[PDB]
C-alpha cells in the first residue's frame, strides 16, 4: 500500500532508488532482471528486482503477479518477504531480503547426494508453504522445482517465485500426471515435489535421458513412480513419503492436511538439524 520505505527487521527507513549501491546483478531471468545492491544509509545488502515500464508485456503481467502474492504472504515464515517498493516515471523497484542460494544450485556445488536431515527441513517448510498459499488465499504455486527452494546463511529455507501462481504452464519435467492429462490440479503441486525430493536425494533427475519435453512427459505417464533408492540409508519415513507424493491417481494422493500429519513430517518439525553450518560448509567449495 505504500512505497518508498524500506523495513529491514523492524525498522523504518524513507529512502529512494539513489540511496542504494548495485553489486552486480544476480544472473538469470526467471522473471525479471535481479540486481544485489547496499542501503548506503544502514549497510545492508538486499535483492531488487528492476521491472521497466517499456519492458515486455508478458514479463511484467508475471513481476506484478508474483508480488501481489508476496505481499499477501507476509505472515508466513516460509515464504520469501518484501521489504519495500520505489516507484519512478520509468521504473519500479522491488526490494526483497537477501536469500545465499537455491536448492538446484546448491546440488551443482555439492557435486552428489544432499543429506535426509536437510531435505527434511526443506520438506516441512515448503509444505506448510503451499499449505498456507491454499488455505489463507486459495493460490496454488503451479511450479515447484528444486530451483524455487532458496535457503541462506541463517539456515532458513523459503518458497519463491509465483509468477505463473493460479487462485484456481510450469515446466515440463516436474508436470503431474493430471496436469499432463486432465480428467482437478489441487494436488498436483505434491507430485512436484516429491519429484524434487528425489532429485536432491539422489543429485539425479529422474528422467534424464530424453531429449525433448514431449518424451517426458511421455515417460511420466508411461513408467512407474520414481522411487527412493533402498541401498543410500535412508530412513523408512522417508521413502514412506515420498511414495505418498507420488502417487499417480491424483485422486488416491494425499492432502496437505494428511501430509503434515506423516512421521516424517513429525520428526523434523521438532529436530535440531544445523542446516546453517552445512550450509556454509557447501558455499566454501570450488
Ligand atoms: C537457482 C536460483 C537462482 O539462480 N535464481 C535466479 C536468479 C535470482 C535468484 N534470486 N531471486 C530472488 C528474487 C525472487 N523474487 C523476487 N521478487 C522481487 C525481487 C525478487 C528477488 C532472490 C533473493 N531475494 N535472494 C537471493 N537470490 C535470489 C534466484
Amino acid at each position: 500500500k505504500q512505497t518508498g520505505y524500506l523495513t529491514i527487521g523492524g525498522q523504518r527507513y524513507q529512502a529512494e532508488i539513489n540511496d542504494l549501491e548495485n553489486l552486480g546483478e544476480m544472473g538469470s531471468g526467471t522473471c525479471g532482471q535481479v540486481w544485489k545492491m547496499r542501503f548506503r544509509k544502514t549497510g545492508h545488502v538486499i535483492a531488487v528486482k528492476q521491472m521497466r515500464r517499456s519492458g515486455n508485456k508478458e514479463e511484467n503481467k508475471r513481476i506484478l503477479m508474483d508480488l501481489d502474492v508476496v505481499l499477501k504472504s507476509h505472515d508466513c515464515p516460509y515464504i520469501v518477504q518484501c521489504f519495500g517498493t520505489f516507484i519512478t516515471n520509468t521504473d519500479v523497484f522491488i526490494a526483497m531480503e537477501l536469500m545465499g542460494t537455491c536448492a538446484e544450485k546448491l546440488k551443482k556445488r555439492m557435486q552428489g547426494p544432499i543429506p535426509e536431515r536437510i531435505l527434511g527441513k526443506m520438506t516441512v517448510a515448503i509444505v506448510k508453504a503451499l499449505y498456507y498459499l491454499k488455505e489463507k488465499h486459495g493460490v496454488i504455486h503451479r511450479d515447484v522445482k528444486p530451483s524455487n527452494i532458496l535457503l541462506d546463511e541463517r539456515g532458513q529455507i523459503k518458497l519463491c517465485d509465483f509468477g505463473i501462481s493460479g487462485r484456481l504452464a510450469g515446466c515440463a519435467a516436474y508436470m503431474a500426471p493430471e496436469r499432463i492429462d486432465p480428467p482437478y490440479d489441487i494436488r498436483a503441486d505434491v507430485w512436484s515435489l516429491g519429484i524434487s525430493l528425489v532429485e536432491l536425494a539422489t543429485g539425479q533427475f529422474p528422467y534424464k535421458n530424453c531429449k525433448t519435453d514431449f518424451e517426458v512427459l511421455t515417460k511420466v505417464l508411461q513408467e512407474e513412480p520414481p522411487l527412493l533408492p533402498g541401498h543410500m540409508g535412508f530412513s523408512g519415513d522417508f521413502q514412506s513419503f515420498v511414495k505418498d507424493c507420488l502417487t499417480k491417481d491424483h485422486r488416491k494422493r494425499p492432502k496437505y492436511n494428511k501430509l503434515l500429519e506423516h512421521s516424517f513430517i513429525k520428526r523434523y518439525e521438532t529436530l535440531e538439524v544445523d542446516v546453517a553450518s552445512w550450509f556454509k560448509d557447501v558455499m566454501a567449495k570450488t
